[PDB]
């Protein structure tokens, strides 16, 4: 929103704000979008995803606000991403640990752009190596990583 006129563990993105692979809700479900089109029928941006967890295609159409006298904002639903550090790296998945300290023993790396292979790297030359983390109803998935500076 803005000041307050408004537009779980999502975040509201304008959608000028939105780039062939972004993550995005689309049907409620964390998808990278792949095309991003617009809709004869309504004008509004659409957008073809593929779901993170399952690799099915979803589709959703943008959602126009209209807070304020002449503000008119189409915007979608993007993740909230949780960072984690990475502690070890066994077959496939990390042990990882929060900011509190909570120990994940067995979280899965999504198989997407060589990430298992340049967080090991990052790994291998680890205190400065973060994983990108969203949740699925209880399911945790490492979905990039960073190299803190």
């Amino acid at each position: 929103g803005y000041y307050y006129h408004s537009f779980p563990n999502t975040v509201t993105i304008p959608c000028h704000h939105i780039r062939l692979g972004d993550f995005l809700m689309l049907q409620g479900r964390p998808c990278q979008v792949i095309r991003i089109s617009t809709s004869n029928a309504t004008g509004q941006y659409r957008y073809l995803g593929v779901d993170l967890f399952t690799k099915q295609l979803h589709e959703e159409s943008s959602f126009v606000s209209n807070p304020a006298p002449s503000v008119i904002v189409q915007t979608m639903l993007g993740p909230v991403f949780k960072q984690y550090r990475v502690l070890d790296m066994q077959g496939g998945h990390i042990v990882a640990m929060t900011e509190t300290g909570d120990v994940k023993q067995s979280l899965p790396v999504i198989d997407q752009s060589n990430l298992w292979s340049r967080l090991s790297t990052a790994f291998e030359s680890r205190g400065s190596v973060r994983v990108l983390v969203l949740n699925d109803s209880g399911r945790e998935l490492a979905v990039d990583m960073k190299v803190i500076h």
